[PDB]
């Protein structure tokens, strides 16, 4: 199905980035509500990201899972490239995080469960996300989690969510998402990433040395899971099944 801009009525902007803006939109005939990502070919070309975008589309349009944001298709005109995406009605976990400041163990463990399932699927098709962060986590009509960017994803910057093996330029596989999963679990419970610093160069040393601390209110069950996920040695990180059956997950998820 080849598309065109004239098929859509454009609504409010949902996000304004440098690559481009994403708007609420409605296809005219079906009256289908969706999200339309508008990128500038010029702004694209001048950065040479024209490659992985094609890889982003190629990968995302093939993935079908309830916890992964769906890509319906795309098209381009004379001057722009448009990405037609599933619309997540409840916004980002990011905004949810800065409203509620922190999450309870129930909401946290539920997000981790949904995330692990989405990743397990992604890993089954040997796709790693690499850029798993709260602003890439969207929420569905039931408040379910939906992973939602793949513009820096491939087959097997901002340091906060990256693993030591990735920042130290080394070799990396599916185990990098397990690290990110731990960073998120911490952030969900605490309100900020475990390795947050005021400089890039300092966040680098925190990650490279695995230097994080727990505030008093983090329970042992959560401290244990996080400590298992945040291992410098990728091989020592738990499999997704082991995360899904962790006592603290089992006790608090839904
Ligand atoms: C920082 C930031 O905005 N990140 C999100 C990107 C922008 C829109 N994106 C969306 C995409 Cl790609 C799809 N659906 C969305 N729904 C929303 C939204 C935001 N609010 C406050 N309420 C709703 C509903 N956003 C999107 C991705």
């Amino acid at each position: 199905r080849q598309w065109a801009l004239e098929d859509f009525e454009i609504g409010r902007p949902l996000g304004k980035g440098k690559f481009g803006n994403v708007y609420l939109a409605r296809e005219k005939q079906s009256k289908f509500i969706l999200a339309l990502k508008v990128l500038f070919k010029a702004q694209l070309e001048k950065a040479g990201v024209e490659h992985q975008l094609r890889r982003e589309v190629e990968i995302q349009s093939h993935l079908r899972h309830p916890n992964i944001l769906r890509l319906y298709g795309y098209f381009h005109d004379a001057t722009r490239v448009y990405l037609i995406l599933e619309y997540a009605p409840l916004g980002t976990v990011y905004r949810e995080l800065q409203k509620l400041s922190k999450f309870d163990e129930q909401r946290t463990a539920t997000y981790i469960t949904e995330l692990a399932n989405a990743l397990s699927y992604c890993h089954s098709k040997r796709v790693i996300h690499r850029d798993i962060k709260p602003e890439n986590l969207l929420l569905g009509s039931a408040g379910e989690l939906k992973i939602a960017d793949f513009g820096w994803s491939v087959h097997a910057g901002t340091l906060d969510y990256l693993p030591p093996e990735m920042i130290e330029g080394r070799m990396h596989d599916e185990k990098v998402d397990l690290w990110s999963l731990g960073v998120l679990c911490y952030e969900f419970l605490v309100g900020k990433p475990p390795f947050e610093a005021n400089t890039y160069q300092e966040t680098y040393k925190r990650i490279s040395r695995v230097e994080f601390t727990f505030p008093d209110f983090v329970t042992e069950g959560a401290r244990d899971l996080i400590s298992r996920l945040l291992k410098h040695n990728p091989s020592q990180r738990p499999m997704l099944r082991e995360v899904l059956e962790h006592p603290w997950i089992t006790a608090n998820s839904s």
